[PDB]
């Protein structure tokens, strides 16, 4: 029963974000308590290790808005997974098509707009223009990162359901401008993320589907070549 011993259920019960997050929770909260949490914890001032001087002592991975209706849905993560590794043995051509492809069989659809800044005011302040937005149900989920030791950029993460839905990738889009935010946005599909086409990549593709880039904003289709 070697699977009940220390030194294994040591390395089974191992995750990459062990933290306590920073949540409000819309569904559970008014939305008119918002303002005294944007305040209380800003993202340059709260810090992934709970550093003196930060309005948290405890590590924290995320700070997070969920929306009225968020819900936790993946597709078939699985089946996904299985179907994936079936097609390094295939010889089979892999291109963004067939990822495409594969997401839409296992209804693993949702993704997230990112983007990234320094720490400060404008950091703070895109935050909580996006996490308005999240509780006014203009969008679904966002997080931001919080602050590293040593400067550093943050990113902010807002979540969209569906990626092949260019609607709603593109509202999500609009809410994030309407914030005030001028930065690059790009958007990477969860597909990507659960089946590790990271930055250096072993099928050499490419891990953005859009990016948005304030010019008004300009949303090009890094898969088609085309501005939607």
């Amino acid at each position: 029963e070697d699977g009940f011993t220390a030194e294994h259920l040591a390395a089974e019960a191992m995750a990459a974000d062990m933290d306590p997050w920073l949540v409000f929770d819309a569904r559970t909260t008014p939305a008119t308590e918002l303002d005294a949490w944007l305040a209380k914890y800003p993202p340059s001032q709260v810090t992934r290790y709970g550093d003196p001087g930060s309005p948290n002592s405890e590590p924290v991975g995320w700070i997070a808005v969920y929306g009225q209706g968020y819900s936790p849905n993946s597709g078939d993560v699985q089946g996904l997974q299985a179907a994936w590794e079936a097609l390094q043995t295939s010889g089979r051509p892999i291109t963004p098509g067939t990822l495409r492809q594969l997401a839409i069989t296992h209804h693993v659809l949702s993704g997230k707009w990112l983007m990234h800044l320094a720490p400060g005011f404008k950091l703070d302040h895109a935050w909580a223009g996006i996490a308005r937005a999240v509780v006014e149900g203009r969008l679904q989920v966002a997080k931001v990162s919080p602050r590293a030791k040593e400067g550093g950029r943050q990113v902010i993460c807002v979540y969209t359901d569906d990626f092949t839905d260019r609607l709603g990738v593109l509202e999500a889009d609009s809410a994030i401008r309407a914030a005030g935010i001028k930065c690059l946005l790009t958007y990477k599909p969860d597909v990507y993320t659960y089946l590790g086409i990271y930055r250096a990549n072993r099928w050499h593709l490419c891990p953005t589907l859009y990016e948005s880039r304030f010019q008004g904003s300009r949303v090009l289709d890094r898969a088609n070549n085309v501005e939607l």
